[PDB]
């Protein structure tokens, strides 16, 4: 609803690192992965599997045992600089054409 940050900068520094971002969920009863999730970028909110990126602050929910951390962040933040540092923009073209292909 904020618009993402597309900078080099993180929005959120103080869940620049993994572990910080990994003592946000507690237990994690969710079908994704928690590590999974905090190595693509993301921390738990605390409500449902509602995460933040905390670099682009792109949020997401609702995570099906289908949808792969990565490339949720690449398909609903493709600004994020971050996802571009980690991925690379190969990966996140991919992802994309992907995607704009799952539709037909
Ligand atoms: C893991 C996937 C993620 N999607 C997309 C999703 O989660 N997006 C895409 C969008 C950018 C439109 C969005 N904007 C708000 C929220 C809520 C929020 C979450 C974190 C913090 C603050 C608010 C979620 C969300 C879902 C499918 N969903 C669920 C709601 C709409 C949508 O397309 C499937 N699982
Ligand atoms: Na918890
Ligand atoms: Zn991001």
């Amino acid at each position: 609803m904020n618009f993402p940050n597309s900078t080099n900068l993180p929005r959120n520094p103080s869940m620049a690192d993994y572990e910080a971002r990994i003592f946000t969920f507690g237990t994690w009863i969710y079908s994704v992965n928690k590590e999974q999730l905090a190595r693509a970028g993301f921390y738990a909110l605390g409500e449902g599997d509602k995460v933040k990126c905390f670099h682009c602050g792109g949020g997401l929910t609702d995570w099906k045992p289908s949808e792969d951390p990565w490339e949720q962040h690449a398909k609903w933040y493709p600004g994020c600089k971050y996802l571009l540092e980690q991925k690379g923009q190969e990966y996140i073209n991919n992802i994309h054409l992907t995607h704009s292909l799952e539709e037909c």
